[PDB]
């Protein structure tokens, strides 16, 4: 024979993988990647976030002081986890705008207390209660000081405390209402006290009601929580003329990325920047499913659980070449050469076109890997009490954003797979069109990717076409005498 | 040296539309579909979901038993409509917070409602009024229950009542206001009254305010409502020396897909998914710009009034040319197809093989641009009666934010995918002219505007064979080189 | 001698430009253009919004009647520019829902004040204060009514003002706190005095609290600060028996664009649409990152300093094609052509060709640059105090809607990028096989971008290739001659 044939083809694997594009729902590709994260270890790793069990109690009641939460004392935290067996083992208490004060001590990262000499002469300190036992003694929150009267006498107190200093105060004080009116005024000469506690720009007074309320760990009787914010320069004074819980000073409140979690994850020994209620999870893909609520450096959620980024060339299942199908026996490259000759049969891969679509399926990949984690401050996203308005306001917010980061992942990957389909494509037909510039007018393009070289083409020859180094002056005379002959 | 001539088109149409791509703002395609649905019928459809007609009762109005709201007793709804035209006919009210309680009632979406047995003992129940008439006879809210003096005494109430089910109890209460002095001693007879409404985690106090208010409804009393939820296991407890608005029982207090709509269009017998203030639309497009406030699974709302998706090719306008010159309006049974000139005259045959190719693909994008659409949450108030401050303020701006970002979305979504048909429908047309050239080989030349011409005889069959990709070059391939290559 | 060359090519320059695509992270085009507006003039510009400068006034003070305010009564904005150099010199007070008022006046552009008479029979009016100078003078807020005894009587009022006009009208109250039972009793005859202001569908009670607060200018007693907005057809009804602080009045409430904005940028004789803390901006770019607060017609605020868009091709720094190499040394056009025959070597850009390419960057780049400006009301994006709930959650929004729109930026500058490069190549293959299809049988591909045309060919033979209207068939059998040779 006085010809050769030369096919080009691309190669497939047996075993394919379905991806989206802008075309279709499901293409077949030789390969891809999940870009979203479904799957937990299911612990909280311990670095490299300093992260503090709350174990039995609450932030707030660790803030307060109740006893079994001594330990907690000046403890800090980049994250602290609430544990849902956690309780309350002291004075019964509620706080107006609860969820405002957990926040705002979560992202202040610290229970650093420090005590500061108050003046109350006049009335009796420490008050205590068998409810709020500290080992074998009646006691009290630790950070509080239940004032009462002094010898049958509670005079109006006027006490200041000044900020002299170069940082924030938080005061945390409180209101005794008693059950009744003889537990009213035992404790406090008078039948109602009244409290001011003011600043150069702020007042805040609150009256108690006394009645019975509804049995709490043996009482009817409760105290109300409330805060103070003192600036530097600024003045705490406190008028009260009964039923005051007094602070014993201040909280440093600092400014910084710290936050709060509910979670009954165990913590682990291992290291994950991106921490979940259900656990740390990678961070190396753009999404995740595992959990709205993420503290870290956190893939972005999605409603899907899974998108696959295409990393290869779409699959499909004499010699031909790519018009018709791919080659699943080549596994040395992703395009190449097939020939048939006067020596037989061979198969050569084409390293360089190889290579131009990998660089640019990994360039692809680094581009949708880095622009990643979302690195801010979070709000509550699942809520106990029914709320109304804010409430709404917050899932709305939520809501919102997931449909958009959900359709912004969802119109990511059926770009990217597009694109990447194309641009093997297009490096199947530069190597054709390379070639078929190589063959000037000694071969015939036969339409299923395959060249029909018009004189003899041994191997060498065959291999100078994949070289780039096929002289078509060599070889010209004798293929115009075998092509245009009558 | 007899040749023929093959000429490969695609078609045109005289009615083209425009569209947008990523080049250009106007490009004239065949055929494009409407993404942004526009109109609405005006009506409200009764199906499939649950719609309750508030007519002339606000659902708070019904809530406390208004007596022109009897008839909404225990109703329950996926969308509650309030009418511009309600009004209140009983004793004039305040609700502090009036838009938390609508709203938690409103998805609940039931006024369920169960009467206990409270323990009243020292006080007259059942105060009416007159400007409360039920029927013939001074009477109030159906739903509350007025006390006041027994025997020229009114005790200070201690009354419990146990949450021992296993739901939520929605309580409403209220305090009387009354006018003047006599009024407050002759019902309550201390000159003041407290109410302390508690429970383990909740407590709350209100004082009355003795005194006039500017006349509504022949009055100038108030009264103040207020609302508790008690959880299961928690207790309710009532303290109180007067001006007691008190509780009948509790509401029942769901969580669902209930909500309440403002809107004067009237209901309807049909069936229809979205519910917006103008009436029902159709949630087969992905956008819509009739109104922000949708209920039901609706199609995003854009600033935009079209969106036009193209849905075909670009529009373009003695020997035969091809496609590179123009389109061919006189190709009517298929997109792409041929046009030959040989010994026999002229003809013209469609393609029809590639002209799916095209559709196919075209009619893909679509169900992707239209399966991926419904918002399916729930939704904030988005129109506002009263100026408010620093919460109105984050909810327009939310929602203002929303609406920006999803109508970049729908602007950038119709410029890549019209880009893409365009880029696909013209690649068809190039495949289809590559193809044949590569079944003709050496028979025949590329004349530039789409068309060859082929050096040897080409019959009517013959050309339907190239049509058809049976040709076999090596037939005519020495008389095709014969008349190609002399001198 | 009786062939000659042809190449096609394209241009570039030795100063190429990075920018972003799909598939790489940077790669080298002609030409480009900043999308991301990153510099500010520093100025204020006072064109074409009305801006308004407090100087040493914050809007409350205005608002009250602070005497040192008294040039800005009835005074009106676009944009109320807050100085930090603000200061208060009348009566110490505080405002319970600060925040909302200082919004709801901002957005309302005025204060414009409308006098109205209100029956204050038994008491004496304009009660004043030496911590209020007006002149030389003890003076009040101007806005304000201090009531207080008259012969020794403070009989308990009862006033009402209906508005029977077509809009809302702004009322601004307010309460005398005393700091000592002797001023209690001296200026209101009762211990302890009680407000009620209430409407058709509203009611306020504020109760006074006597004693000391924090010296502030002089003094230890407060004045605090409500509103109330009476709808048309409504009627506003005073009650009090002591330490009311009445109106003297109403503010028209408006609906419009006005907004305050904090900055010590000084204020500017210039035009410029879109105004941040900074100073005005330019907003002919689709993007800022000046600032996250702006009023006006402004670019959206991103994370990045530079997003930069190709406005030109890739950049590719005897004679040879466009496979090889672009070419430097044409500065006339986009692409064209190099030829050498029988009259020498020359080089023609092909003007077709240079358009065709340019519209579509110019196309593209009014979409990028047409649909751009944000065109509504900002909330508050800094915040002076640690406040809890609802500040979190305006953090939160805003911080979602920059990681949102920073993500959309990024990908459009990529995806438009991609596609001027994919766009610039294509034009430059189709010029080549225009001129493939013309040159027919006369010409070989030489596989470089060049075409080997084997007759004679001259100027005018070549320019009539570049015009389009090369005959193939005048040199036909001159170039068959030449090529098929054996
Ligand atoms: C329910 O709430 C009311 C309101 O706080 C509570 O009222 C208190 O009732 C007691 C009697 O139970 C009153 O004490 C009496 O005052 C007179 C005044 O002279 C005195 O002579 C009597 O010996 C007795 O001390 C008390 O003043 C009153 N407190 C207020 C602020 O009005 C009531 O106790 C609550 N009941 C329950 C069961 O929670
Ligand atoms: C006003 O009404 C409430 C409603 O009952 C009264 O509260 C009740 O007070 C008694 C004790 O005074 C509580 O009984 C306790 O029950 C536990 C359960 O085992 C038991 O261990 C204790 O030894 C004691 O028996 C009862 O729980 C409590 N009810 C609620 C709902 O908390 C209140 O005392 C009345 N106050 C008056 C009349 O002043
Ligand atoms: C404005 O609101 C005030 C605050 O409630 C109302 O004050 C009430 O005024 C009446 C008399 O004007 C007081 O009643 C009198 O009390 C004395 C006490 O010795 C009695 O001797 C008289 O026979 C008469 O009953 C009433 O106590 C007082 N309310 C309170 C809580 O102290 C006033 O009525 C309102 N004025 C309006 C709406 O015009
Ligand atoms: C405190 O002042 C208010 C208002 O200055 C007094 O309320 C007024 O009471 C009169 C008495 O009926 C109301 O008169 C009504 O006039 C309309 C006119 O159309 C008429 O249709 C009614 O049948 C009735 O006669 C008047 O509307 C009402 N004003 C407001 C704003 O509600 C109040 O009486 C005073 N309180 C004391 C204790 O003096
Ligand atoms: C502004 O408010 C004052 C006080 O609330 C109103 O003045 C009061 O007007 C009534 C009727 O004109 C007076 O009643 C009269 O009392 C005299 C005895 O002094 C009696 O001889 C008459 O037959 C009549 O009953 C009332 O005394 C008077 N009070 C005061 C303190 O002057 C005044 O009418 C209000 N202004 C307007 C425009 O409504
Ligand atoms: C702290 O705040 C309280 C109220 O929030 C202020 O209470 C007031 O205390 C004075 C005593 O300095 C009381 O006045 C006295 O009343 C007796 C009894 O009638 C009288 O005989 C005396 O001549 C003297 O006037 C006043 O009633 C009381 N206020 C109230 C509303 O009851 C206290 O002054 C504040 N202390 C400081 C240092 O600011
Ligand atoms: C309740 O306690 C407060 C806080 O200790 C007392 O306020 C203080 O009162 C004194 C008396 O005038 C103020 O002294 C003044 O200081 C200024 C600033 O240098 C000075 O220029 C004056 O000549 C005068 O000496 C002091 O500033 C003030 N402190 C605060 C924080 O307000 C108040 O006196 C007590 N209440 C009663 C009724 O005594
Ligand atoms: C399928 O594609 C993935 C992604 O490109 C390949 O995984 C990468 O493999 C290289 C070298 O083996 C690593 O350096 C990358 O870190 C891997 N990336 C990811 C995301 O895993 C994988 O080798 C390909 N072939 C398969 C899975 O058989
Ligand atoms: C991670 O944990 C959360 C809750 O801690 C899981 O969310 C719940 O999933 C169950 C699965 O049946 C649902 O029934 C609940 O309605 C979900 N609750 C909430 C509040 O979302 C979540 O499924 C976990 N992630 C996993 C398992 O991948
Ligand atoms: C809604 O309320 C209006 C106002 O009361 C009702 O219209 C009145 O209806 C009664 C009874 O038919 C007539 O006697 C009155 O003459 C009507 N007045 C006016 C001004 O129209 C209306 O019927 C109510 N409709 C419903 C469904 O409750
Ligand atoms: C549907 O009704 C709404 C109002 O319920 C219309 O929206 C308002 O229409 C008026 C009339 O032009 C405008 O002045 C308002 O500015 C519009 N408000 C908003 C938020 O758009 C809306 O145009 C109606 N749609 C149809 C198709 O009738
Ligand atoms: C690089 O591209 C920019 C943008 O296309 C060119 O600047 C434009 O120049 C025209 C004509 O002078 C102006 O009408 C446009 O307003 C300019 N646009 C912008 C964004 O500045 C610039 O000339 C190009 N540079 C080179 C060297 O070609
Ligand atoms: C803003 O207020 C400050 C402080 O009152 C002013 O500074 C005073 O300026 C005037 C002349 O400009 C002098 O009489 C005073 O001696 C300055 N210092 C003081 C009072 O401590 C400033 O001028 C004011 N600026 C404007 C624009 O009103
Ligand atoms: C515009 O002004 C803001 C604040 O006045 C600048 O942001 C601050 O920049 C400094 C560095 O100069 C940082 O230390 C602060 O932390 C920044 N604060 C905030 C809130 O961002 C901003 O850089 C200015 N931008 C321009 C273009 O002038
Ligand atoms: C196919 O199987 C081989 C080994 O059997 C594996 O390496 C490859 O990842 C598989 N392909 C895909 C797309 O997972
Ligand atoms: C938590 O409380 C339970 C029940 O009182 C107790 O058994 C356990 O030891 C506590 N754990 C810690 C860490 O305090
Ligand atoms: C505390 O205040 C009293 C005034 O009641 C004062 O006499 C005393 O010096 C102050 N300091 C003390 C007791 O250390
Ligand atoms: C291909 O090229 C190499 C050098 O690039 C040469 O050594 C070899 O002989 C050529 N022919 C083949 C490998 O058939
Ligand atoms: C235009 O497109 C729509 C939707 O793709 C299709 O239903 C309709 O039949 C098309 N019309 C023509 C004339 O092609
Ligand atoms: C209601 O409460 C009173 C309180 O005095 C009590 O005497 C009475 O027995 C109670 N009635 C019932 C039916 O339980
Ligand atoms: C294709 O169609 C033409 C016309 O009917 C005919 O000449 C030819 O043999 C057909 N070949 C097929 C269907 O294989
Ligand atoms: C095109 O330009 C060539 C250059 O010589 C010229 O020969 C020819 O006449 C021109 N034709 C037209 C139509 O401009």
């Amino acid at each position: 024979n006085s010809t050769a044939t030369l096919c080009l083809g691309h190669h497939a694997v047996p075993n394919g993988t379905l991806v989206k594009t802008i075309t279709n729902d499901q293409i077949e590709v030789t390969n891809a990647t999940e870009l979203v994260q479904s799957s937990s270890t299911g612990r909280i790793c311990d670095s490299p976030h300093r992260i503090l069990d709350g174990k039995n109690c609450t932030l707030i009641d660790a803030l307060l002081g109740d006893p079994h939460c001594d330990g907690f004392q000046n403890e800090k935290w980049d994250l602290f986890v609430e544990r849902s067996k956690a309780f309350s083992n002291c004075y019964p208490y509620d706080v107006p705008d609860y969820a405002s004060l957990r926040s705002l001590v979560a992202s202040s990262g610290t229970l650093e207390f420090i005590n500061e000499g108050f003046n109350w002469t006049g009335v009796t300190q420490s008050g205590g209660s068998y409810t709020c036992k500290r080992g074998s003694n009646n006691s009290f929150f630790s950070r509080l000081n239940w004032l009462y009267e002094s010898e049958s006498k509670y005079p109006v107190l006027n006490v200041t405390m000044p900020n002299n200093g170069k940082f924030d105060k938080l005061y945390i004080w409180g209101i005794h209402h008693p059950s009744t009116d003889k537990e009213q005024t035992n404790l406090y000469i008078r039948a109602s006290g009244r409290v001011t506690v003011s600043t150069k720009r702020s007042q805040q007074t609150v009256i108690p009601n006394i009645g019975s309320r509804p049995w709490v760990r043996g009482l009817s009787s409760r105290i109300s929580i409330y805060w103070t914010i003192v600036k530097p320069g600024d003045i705490l004074l406190i008028n009260s003329t009964g039923n005051l819980i007094a602070p014993r000073g201040y909280f440093k409140i600092r400014t910084g990325k710290s936050s709060i979690m509910r979670s009954d994850a165990p913590i682990g020994t291992c290291s994950s920047e991106c921490i979940t209620p259900n656990g740390s999870i990678p961070n190396d893909k753009p999404f995740q499913n595992v959990n709205k609520i993420t503290y870290g450096a956190c893939p972005r959620y999605v409603k899907q659980n899974t998108l696959k980024l295409a990393t290869g060339m779409r699959n499909v299942p004499a010699i031909a070449g790519f018009i018709e199908n791919g080659w699943e026996g080549m596994v040395d490259g992703w395009y190449g050469f097939r020939h048939q000759n006067s020596e037989g049969t061979g198969q050569a891969a084409d390293l360089k076109s190889t290579q131009a679509a990998i660089d640019q399926i990994n360039g692809k990949l680094n581009r949708v890997i880095e622009k990643t984690n979302e690195k801010f401050h979070q709000i509550e996203k699942e809520f106990s009490e029914v709320e109304g308005r804010i409430q709404d306001l917050e899932k709305y917010v939520e809501d919102t954003k997931i449909d958009l980061w959900s359709y912004n992942a969802e119109l990511l990957v059926a770009l990217e797979n597009q694109h990447t389909i194309d641009l093997t494509d297009s490096e199947m037909n530069k190597l054709f069109e390379k070639t078929r510039k190589q063959l000037r007018e000694n071969a015939e393009d036969m339409g299923n990717g395959c060249f029909k070289i018009y004189h003899k083409c041994d191997n060498a020859c065959i291999g100078s076409i994949r070289n780039g180094t096929y002289d078509h002056d060599v070889y010209r005379d004798e293929a115009l005498n075998n092509r245009f002959q009558i």
